[PDB]
């Protein structure tokens, strides 16, 4: 039902924008940013745990771009124990060398309905 497709939608959105903190932590120490179960003594681990909202499995659910001069991109796609109205979609947490941060949605299904996104990660 909508409630649990938007809920669904939020929580996923917030385990994916929940990261920035520990991204912003790696760039205060010089640190490359990763998701990973095997950083190296110059990277940082986001510290993210598996969600059963997103496609994948383990610290690779979110995959990692960072050029190491303050833009960062953190990508997850719905997926395991989404619903078919959200599945496929893909909540895209990016940073500028400005150190703001945005959020979208891409790639909705079919059954996707307007308020699925929250106001603060729109669909593109």
């Amino acid at each position: 039902d909508p409630f649990t497709a938007r809920t669904q939608v939020t929580r996923a959105v917030s385990e994916v924008s929940a990261l920035k903190t520990a991204a912003e932590s790696a760039i205060l120490e010089g640190k490359e940013i990763v998701s990973s179960a095997t950083p190296k003594d110059t990277q940082y681990d986001i510290g993210f745990t598996e969600s059963t909202l997103l496609d994948g499995s383990g610290k690779s659910q979110i995959q990692v771009t960072d050029n190491q001069d303050g833009t960062v991109e953190l990508v997850a796609t719905l997926g395991k124990s989404s619903g078919s109205a959200i599945k496929g979609a893909v909540i895209t947490v990016s940073r500028k060398n400005d150190g703001v941060w945005n959020c979208k949605i891409t790639k909705t299904p079919t059954a996707w309905k307007p308020n699925y996104a929250p106001a603060n990660c729109p669909k593109s």
